[PDB]
């Protein structure tokens, strides 16, 4: 019911619920929007709210935040493309006044916090507030609050890629390397026009860090869309056994555009300086499919691509990425073939088919020397759980592996990692919970010997898809997740104990 009265300002509110990290600076925990400006009349707006001593114990100070935008994500993250004034509150203060005058007609408040720099990063440690009171000129407003704070503190958590960035309008499709010398490498799709996937225009971007992710370099375009039909993404990454960083990735028209005699084609670019520098694309489709195939039975193949994220080098020194293939133009159907190297890159392979009507999958080692294969779901087949297959000589031939399953996967890309906890072989699976849909980005740990997989552990609650993942030298997991409806690409550090302990 509306009535007809006069205007009736509306206030809605939302809790922030994104990971933190310790020494983080205006941190939003709560955000407030006005429906429309404080009226002309209006002289001042009180905020009132809640802090509880936990979260006051682990913060340095707190703000008021007031933009002319309404951002998704802690302000700071736009990089100053969202412009904002920051207005100090004593820490142990619970209420906050503003002149209509210092608002200046604007409509979005933040209340923010200075993260300090101690945490037991346990599932409970955890930081909230809530806004209690919004009053113009001593009249208070009634609240629509649409989610509650709680930011989980994680040993380390950055959005490397944010909307905006660099002029890019979008972001997606996240892939992560740890080198033997300690470097990270992310890339992403740096997809500059909107959120969709070629044939729209993309360029292939990278950012590094030497210091175990605590700092990041500018990021840099390397290589360059030039139009629609002529871009390039979906980034895959591997450190060969001689040392080079290998990355693969396609360009051209869309998957299902793909034919033998127009292809969407793979290509491949190496570093030998941990990725400061990178060779020209190199293109290898006429090893995988299409008509400068030269095994005519691929030469009818239609499209072909690896799945982003990462490879796999194996002990003998076997370069592997699996491709998933579309055979068949009458179909909208893939099949899993490794696409391998055993001469550091210079010629290409194909396995015989690792799985029938698969999708982006990707490999681990197991222990005892097998490669285990991990398939995603694509069209709700069977009981809507992940696919798993296994190879016992190096990754030429497979065989399904039911004894794997019992993981839902709601359709999407995700990573393994094969880790050791408390004297246990097990492999650590990231994926969305859904049900059903890309939400709450989780881990889950399969242990060998029993065969049983844990209960999920939600690493970023709300929008989740991709996520990449790497073992650091220290032990630390680094989880490189597409977070939020409009997504960023978001690097989370923690250890397994503080997941799963």
């Amino acid at each position: 019911h509306h009535h007809h009265h006069g205007s009736m300002q509306e206030v809605t509110m939302w809790g922030d619920s994104h990971g933190v990290a310790p020494n983080q600076v205006r941190r939003t925990l709560v955000k407030v929007a006005l429906s429309e400006s404080l009226p002309p009349g209006a002289k001042q707006i009180r905020i009132g709210f809640s802090l509880p001593k936990e979260t006051e114990e682990k913060v340095t100070a707190l703000y008021l935040l007031v933009s002319d935008s309404l951002a998704v994500r802690d302000l700071p993250d736009y990089k100053g493309r969202v412009s904002y004034d920051s207005f100090p509150i004593s820490k142990e203060d619970r209420t906050t006044a503003l002149s209509a005058d210092s608002v200046a007609g604007r409509r979005f408040f933040y209340l923010a916090a200075d993260i300090g720099p101690v945490a037991s990063f346990s599932r409970s440690d955890t930081l909230t507030a809530r806004v209690e009171e919004v009053a113009v000129d001593g009249r208070p407003l009634p609240l629509k609050e649409l989610s509650p704070a709680s930011r989980r503190l994680y040993r380390g958590y950055e959005a490397l890629f944010v909307p905006g960035d660099g002029g890019s309008r979008n972001y997606r499709i996240p892939a992560i390397l740890k080198t033997a010398n300690g470097t990270l490498i992310a890339m992403a799709d740096r997809r500059k026009y909107n959120q969709t996937d070629l044939p729209e225009d993309i360029d292939i971007v990278m950012r590094r860090s030497t210091d175990g992710g605590k700092s990041w370099s500018d990021p840099r375009i390397i290589v360059q869309g030039e139009g629609r039909n002529h871009g390039f993404g979906d980034v895959a990454l591997v450190q060969t056994q001689a040392g080079k960083l290998l990355m693969i990735f396609v360009g051209g028209v869309g998957l299902w555009q793909s034919t033998p005699d127009r292809p969407q084609r793979t290509y491949i670019s190496e570093s030998r300086d941990e990725g400061l520098t990178w060779s020209p694309p190199r293109d290898i489709t006429h090893f995988i499919f299409g008509k400068d195939c030269a095994d005519p039975g691929r030469s009818r193949w239609l499209a072909s691509f690896c799945a982003s994220g990462q490879g796999l080098v194996l002990p003998s020194g076997r370069i592997t990425f699996v491709a998933a293939i579309r055979e068949s133009g009458q179909e909208y159907v893939l099949n899993n073939y490794v696409l391998y190297s055993d001469d550091e890159g210079d010629t290409w392979q194909l396995s015989d088919c690792a799985y029938r009507r698969g999708d982006e999958a990707k490999l681990s080692l197991m222990p005892d020397g097998r490669v285990l294969m991990s398939i995603r779901n694509q069209g709700r087949q069977e009981s809507r759980q992940r696919f798993f297959a296994l190879s016992s000589d190096d990754g030429l031939t497979w065989e399904r592996a039911k004894q794997f399953e019992g993981i839902h996967d709601p359709g999407c890309n995700g990573a393994m990692l094969q880790v050791k906890r408390n004297g246990r072989d097990q492999v650590l699976h990231s994926l969305p919970l859904g049900p059903d849909g890309r939400r709450d980005g989780a881990v889950y740990l399969f242990d060998h010997v029993s065969g049983r997989w844990s209960a999920p552990v939600v690493v970023n609650s709300g929008s989740s898809a991709y996520s990449d993942m790497t073992l650091l030298a220290d032990g630390t997991i680094g989880y490189f997740v597409e977070e939020g409806d409009e997504i960023s690409l978001v690097f989370i550090r923690f250890v397994l104990d503080d997941l799963f302990d």
